């Protein structure tokens, strides 16, 4: 069902190594809906190549646009399992501290802060 379940650790590692070789300026991000989540839609895909200069505040703007949300729909984003301390951090810096051992940056969204 989830990305980690669909691909072996070996497979996730090799895919990140390909993104490094073919899209060296991009951050490999997994973005998944919370398994509880009722309100917000599912995305058209799971694996995203994010430009390494965008900060977390702009990535939230991007995901809201991709989900085609309106002004009063609530949106919460967990990174590597927990809340973001800051949305002003460049994703290149967030990646280096919050990346998984497979080399993806894992994110989960919901309409409640209570995930
Ligand atoms: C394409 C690519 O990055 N793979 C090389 C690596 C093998 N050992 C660590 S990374
Ligand atoms: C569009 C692109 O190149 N990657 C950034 C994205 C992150 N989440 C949705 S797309
Ligand atoms: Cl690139």
């Amino acid at each position: 069902k989830t990305f980690k379940q669909r691909r072996t650790f070996e497979q996730r590692v090799e895919d990140v190594r390909l993104i490094r070789e073919q899209h060296p300026t991009k951050i490999p991000v997994i973005i998944e809906r919370y398994k509880g989540e009722k309100q917000l839609p599912v995305l058209d895909k799971t694996k995203f190549l994010v430009p390494d200069h965008v900060n977390m505040s702009e990535l939230i703007k991007i995901i809201r646009r991709r989900l085609q949300l309106n002004a009063n729909q609530a949106f919460f984003l967990l990174v590597n399992g927990h809340s973001m301390v800051s949305v002003s951090t460049p994703i290149s810096e967030v990646y280096e501290s919050e990346k998984d051992e497979d080399g993806f940056l894992y994110m989960v969204y919901a309409s409640q802060e209570t995930f």
